[PDB]
């Protein structure tokens, strides 16, 4: 059972999504604040931002990894669905085809636990540039959230775990909705609350 509690740590760590304005605001994804919840196009770049207050041990990394929200579904492994797990199409030379969520950072590395089957990709962390508060990462979510076979429309999370050597020494997560209009059905998920 993987925690989702957010846990700042010792080390400060805290993710963010960056201020879209109208201008030149992305349509593929779009974070709403008042519901901790991220919408996001299928196999879009999306960028998450991360950080810490006090500088972890050296070879700290970031993992990410989904899972469900709702108690009926935790213990189910969140994955991509056969259909897109197997086609070429985005998979040609991926190492890791059945897994949901994808990091473009060049280090990144795709792993599954051999008794669980939990699958997360994990990406070194890494200082801030000069001047700047924030790391920017970029995920991609490879199935819609209405994947029959796959998330077959039950609500994921995605944990971020700063961790070094094993241990996890921070811990924040957010809600993710992969559908075709991040814009509208955000727009009606803050309406309906
Ligand atoms: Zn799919």
């Amino acid at each position: 059972v993987p925690s989702n509690t957010p846990y700042s740590g010792e080390y400060g760590f805290e993710i963010s999504f960056q201020h879209q304005s109208k201008e030149t605001k992305s349509t593929t994804w779009t974070f709403s604040e008042s519901l901790k919840k991220l919408f996001v196009r299928m196999a879009t770049t999306c960028p998450v931002r991360f950080k810490t207050v006090h500088q972890p041990p050296a070879g700290s990394v970031i993992r990410a990894m989904p899972i469900y929200v709702k108690p009926e579904h935790v213990q189910e492994v969140v994955k991509r669905c056969p259909n897109h797990a197997t086609t070429k199409e985005h998979n040609e030379d991926h190492p890791a085809p059945t897994h949901l969520v994808r990091c473009e950072h060049k280090l990144a590395s795709y792993v599954e636990d051999p008794y669980t089957g939990r699958q997360s990709v994990i990406i070194p962390q890494e200082h801030p540039q000069a001047g700047a508060e924030w790391v920017t990462n970029l995920y991609q979510f490879m199935c819609f959230s209405s994947c029959v076979g796959g998330l077959n429309r039950r609500p994921i999370q995605v944990i971020f775990t700063l961790e070094h050597e094993g241990v996890v020494l921070g811990r924040q997560a957010v809600e993710v909705r992969i559908c075709a209009c991040p814009g509208r059905d955000r727009r009606a998920e803050e309406t309906a609350a």
